């Protein structure tokens, strides 16, 4: 099983079903092989009714497509419906929040209301709405307004890109016309710029790409500022991860999705629900998460992780799951079949995302207490009917401090200078000890051997002293294998980046080091890093482009992991992708993408698959902004 | 060359490429197959990097897409984002229009201006926009805001639906949660919901499906209704259609595409500048059609049409086209290649359209005279470059009437009867002098020999007493085989239609009928089509799904015709489709399109690649339409 899983839970839990006849995610994945080689290599094209066309990677005909698309035309659209779909999520997830703030400051959900009061009044700065002599409920209603009017054209671009970027940066992106005018603008106009005989040029399609890579940022970002309004800006926490935060005497609830106005009601109801459980003969109602959502009650309430991403079925396998509390994305619609198998109840909650066979409880922000409840009353009675059924939980599971918020660091950091809380970050990138900065990313793919590249590569970094970040099942991958617990820092740190982690740590009174990985949150919150690097940039009055910062979307598999890869590139940063994305049938996209991009934004993706290889191409990455900064490397 | 297309000059052009070694899209065609059975049946799903997946539609493993995705799931998530991108088509045009009113009369681009006063002004009252009083750059700047404001979420629906359509429609979609929210908004949302681990429930998938569909339909209203504002509601108009439009010892000049905006300042443009065509040895500029912006300019112009959709190269072919003028959408890239075989200087216009190796002009509806000049000084030294070359023009056209708006539809009938003007159409259904109605749209498609459908259809229905209406490349199908000419409605037409058409045609003053077939418009002038049959509707006091009207998108190929296909399904009408979509693949997907949809939206589709099969088929649901209503058949 080490050859699906690097978690030896996932591992366990693969015996299990196998022994079972239980079919999982690396049985459909062997079922599939071989895979299309139109596809994998993106020259494959079903935009009109004369397709499906492809064309041969090498050799004879087809060479081109029934309309006379290119193989760089095909590639190109292909990618950019990719984009598009990937911000059409984490914008939907924005919008859903936006909708629930002004709900909430209406008095149409008092579920919901204003837990941040800073962070609303510092966000409604950034955009220029004024707070003197205001109310907050009349601050956040124009805060939630803005938010909404991002996604249509107005007589302003999109505020949640223009301004969290330096302005150099922004400036940069405004000469080759890539700031997007609107959110779903820019979605509809990929899909119709993509459509047949429209859009034929490969370099003004991939503009178009980058363009809608800024609107799925603006999405993180507005979908992160929200949801620190309402249910709190993260600050450091100490919870566990793995299959064995399960536990058999506890009605088990997994939290799964990735919108925290589900999952956080989710959390705080089940607290006033445990006489219930326990009435129903549990210890209580013991909430886990599953992806993003997982991520978010993590990063705000240490609710502990029970999985991520591609091993999610696993948790199901053990029989101990009582319920999956579902909203969107991500979900395996496997787990509704699988549920049958294993008793575990699956909850779907959104209208737009539905699972035949799943139970359907509507959840509307209005009735969310009295929804949850109800939820919660249903896994209270799967745990009643699997009393005296033996679980198998794998009792595996590590300590992790997370809650990395970019507040939580620059407030760290604020204990060694309190008035220039950056400075130390960069007097340690300067004299070395720390040698830049990597962001982990994205997905784990049944592809690559589960979270096998995230812990080959950040073993090499760390070990070079870079300062690892880690958001979404990227952080999941890091937190399942120890990267979250300080104690595994004199192992896994190089000793200029422990001098830091411990001078950190000490400062803020932890007798010991801030973790080997920083914890930075969900998907969205990959805005979070951008903060952090945005703010770097001001404080050192250069752009980002130049600065020693990387990502690494090392197992990509979701439409958002491309689409986030793909801003990555557009706001400066060199990107490690660690699958195949669908390009490789293009040279001159591969070449845009991985070259001629460097001259456009200052970003470029790095394509490599062999983790070790990936490894040395970011530390070459940053080694080579540190020379363009004039540092020793 | 028959096999390829029913068209003789078509044929004839096709000849003169084979002998020339110019590949067109035919050949691409032959090319191309063995084309892949699963794209064919809709079993392959590339949404995210596991894949890509796809399932045997008969026999062994594959079953079930890698993340658990079934075929049902897989088929209808293909589907949606199909209609998302043609919605994303149809409503990028409406949009384009949007600014360019708004602009208009705001002073910004004075090539623009409100042409058709009464339709601002119905239009300004349909949607509740007080006129009384007001100045109608006012009413227009209203109307251009409420036109981008139903692209978003607003405290009202998409009011391109919900003013459109009989109360009585609008109450049945609601209850099933059909009605849009905004444009864009409804876009976006299906790029999400189809991404992976989001909705994975067929009838939930296809539910959201309709709802795009409709917001497609908005789009298109939306484009008809701006485009009359702007530049004249169509009425009657006699011209010319097929390749023998072209001139040798002309500029010719086609504009294609879809967007008026750009071909209709070219129109007015082309003829202020006949002496300097003239000075340039030609006897003038020679403005002809093609696709939908042909369409556009024939039904307001009389502009000829040269020929359309999947035969567009041939025009090229007969090395007379001194310059093909492109906006965007349906415009096969091939056209930048074959316009260096032949001389022909392509030219985009679009931002967001453009293709390599043609020449970019950028157009702006504020220097548009200035751009059109410089467009048209290209296409005049590219005549100048031809002097001395043989062409070949098949010597090939027919007579063409065309310009039946519903306005002029309307106006037709109240020759008969002045103040019910719509009764005499509804006795006429009613006797048996007129069967039923079926509208024609959308595409030819490269897989059916070009028109066969079309004419093939068309000609039962006819002799059957069918009134037939039709836009787009099925009005150009028409036109181009004799349809729009009143001298074969003997020929053509049933005596009971041939009676009505005489007996219309005769009171507006013609000595002869209206055409065998009405010429209602463009693609988005669909829309025509569902202002009639609404307006019947609200006459007979039922709603769309009793009326006997069919719709046939008999050669579809574009996204755009799917879209409207799925919302002249939602809107009530039988709609037959010619192609085989990608359905095949689920049989329960297929079964709720082309059958348990009737007990949602009392639409259907029908399936069915025989065309005197699928006239038989078309013929049976209008007579059950018929009989329905209590009427012989
Ligand atoms: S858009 Fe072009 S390449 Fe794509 S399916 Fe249609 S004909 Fe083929
Ligand atoms: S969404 Fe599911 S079916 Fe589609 S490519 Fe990904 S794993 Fe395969
Ligand atoms: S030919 Fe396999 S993805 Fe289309
Ligand atoms: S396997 Fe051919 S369309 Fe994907
Ligand atoms: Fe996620
Ligand atoms: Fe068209």
């Amino acid at each position: 099983q080490n050859l699906k899983s690097t978690d030896r839970a996932v591992q366990q839990m693969l015996d299990k079903a196998k022994r079972e006849g239980i079919q999982t995610v690396w049985d459909r994945y062997e079922a599939m092989k071989p895979q299309c080689g139109f596809g994998e290599t993106g020259l494959c094209c079903r935009h009109c009714l004369q397709g499906p066309c492809r064309i041969n990677p090498f050799g004879d005909e087809p060479k081109v497509g029934i309309c006379g698309a290119t193989a760089e035309v095909i590639v190109a659209r292909g990618l950019d419906r990719s984009i598009a779909a990937g911000a059409a999520g984490h914008s939907g997830h924005a919008k859903h929040l936006a909708h629930t703030l002004k709900k909430a400051v209406q008095g149409k959900a008092a579920s919901y209301m204003i837990k941040d009061r800073t962070k609303l009044h510092s966000i409604a700065k950034r955009l220029g709405i004024p707070t003197e002599g205001q109310k907050d409920e009349d601050i956040a209603l124009e805060v939630a307004k803005a938010a909404l009017a991002d996604f249509h054209e107005k007589d302003t671009p999109v505020l949640w890109v223009t301004t969290v970027l330096p302005p150099s940066r922004v400036k940069v992106l405004s000469a080759h016309g890539l700031i997007p005018a609107g959110i779903d603008h820019e979605i509809a106009e990929i899909m119709h710029r993509t459509s047949m005989g429209c859009d034929a040029d490969a370099q003004n399609l991939l503009l178009g790409g980058l363009r809608c890579s800024l609107a799925d940022l603006a999405g993180c970002y507005m979908g992160t500022d929200l949801a620190d309004i309402l249910f709190g800006t993260p600050a450091p926490v100490v919870t566990e991860s793995n299959l064995g935060v399960l536990k058999a005497d506890a009605v088990n609830v997994a939290v799964h999705g990735h919108n925290p106005v589900l999952s956080d009601i989710i959390v705080s109801v089940s607290k006033e629900m445990e006489n219930e459980a326990r009435a129903a003969g549990a210890t209580g109602i013991n909430v886990v998460g599953i992806c993003c959502t997982g991520n978010e009650v993590l990063m705000r309430h240490g609710i502990p992780a029970c999985t991520h991403s591609v091993s999610q079925e696993m948790a199901m396998i053990t029989g101990a799951l009582d319920a999956m509390i579902l909203d969107y994305q991500c979900i395996q619609p496997s787990v509704a079949t699988i549920a049958e198998c294993t008793g575990t109840t699956v909850i779907t909650t959104m209208e737009m995302s539905k699972i035949t066979g799943a139970t359907h409880v509507n959840f509307a922000e209005e009735a969310a207490v009295e929804n949850a409840k109800q939820i919660l009353r249903l896994a209270i009675d799967t745990f009643k009917r699997r009393k005296g059924k033996p679980v198998e939980i794998p009792n595996i599971k590590t300590k992790v401090v997370a809650g990395f918020s970019t507040e939580a660091i620059i407030n760290a950091l604020s204990k060694l200078n309190a008035n220039d809380p950056l400075k130390p970050l960069i007097d340690n990138v300067v004299n070395g000890n720390i040698r830049g900065v990597c962001l982990f990313a994205g997905c784990n793919n049944v592809k690559v051997p589960q979270d096998q590249n995230f812990t080959t590569i950040a073993r090499k970094l760390l070990k070079q002293n870079v300062l690892v970040v880690a958001t979404g099942c990227g952080a999941g991958a890091l937190m399942r294998h120890g990267f979250m617990d300080p104690a595994n820092v004199d192992e896994l740190c190089g000793d200029g980046l422990k001098a830091v982690l411990t001078a950190i740590g000490e400062a803020n009174g932890l007798g010991g080091p801030l973790p080997p990985v920083l914890h930075m949150g969900s998907c969205v919150d990959n805005s979070r890093a951008v903060a952090l690097v945005a703010a770097l940039a001001n404080r050192l009055g250069v752009d980002l482009d130049r600065l020693p910062v990387v990502a690494s979307a090392a197992e990509a598999m979701h439409e958002k992991a491309v689409a986030i890869g793909t801003w990555a590139v557009t706001i400066g940063l060199p990107t490690h992708i660690g699958v195949l994305p669908p390009i490789t049938g293009s040279l001159p996209v591969t070449q845009i993408l991985t070259s001629s991009v460097k001259d456009i934004t200052g970003g470029y993706f790095i394509v490599e698959l062999d983790p070790e290889t990936a490894a040395d191409k970011l530390l070459a990455a940053i080694n080579e902004r540190r020379a363009g900064l004039g540092l020793p490397w």
